[PDB]
């Protein structure tokens, strides 16, 4: 499942992904923590909040 980034988000720690409007995050998985997803961008995996992105269907 891929997601499209709809709002910029900036990582505040290493395990988070910095993401930018229009980029596709690939292979997104849900986390135990509510409000957070994990996925791959540009060869790197990290988490980010789910309100910045939209599931591509
Ligand atoms: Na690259």
């Amino acid at each position: 499942v891929d997601y499209i980034v709809e709002y910029d988000y900036d990582a505040v720690h290493d395990d988070e992904l910095t993401i930018r409007v229009g980029e596709i995050i690939r292979n997104v998985k849900k986390l135990q923590e509510e409000g957070w997803l994990e996925g791959e961008l540009n060869g790197r995996r990290g988490m980010f909040p789910d309100n910045f992105v939209k599931e591509i269907k």
